[PDB]
């Protein structure tokens, strides 16, 4: 599986709930708002000036680890 920054944060959470600590790792604020859950990774990142490039990489690596473990 290959995650992109255009993907929705809430939608990535649908692929795996364990992705939340990764968003939190990069400085995301989990709150009932579009600019955190509803919008795309890049969109929410731009708001808080978060490094979506690193965040997305960690999201990918995470899933691609599971594709080996499972």
């Amino acid at each position: 599986m290959k995650i992109t920054k255009d993907m929705i944060i809430a939608d990535v959470l649908q692929m795996d709930r364990g992705t939340a600590p990764i968003f939190i790792n990069n400085g995301m604020h989990c709150l009932g708002c579009p600019s955190s859950m509803g919008e795309s990774i890049e969109d929410a990142c731009a708001v808080h000036g978060i490094d979506a490039d690193k965040l997305v990489k960690e999201l990918n690596e995470y899933f691609e680890k599971k594709e080996v473990l499972e």
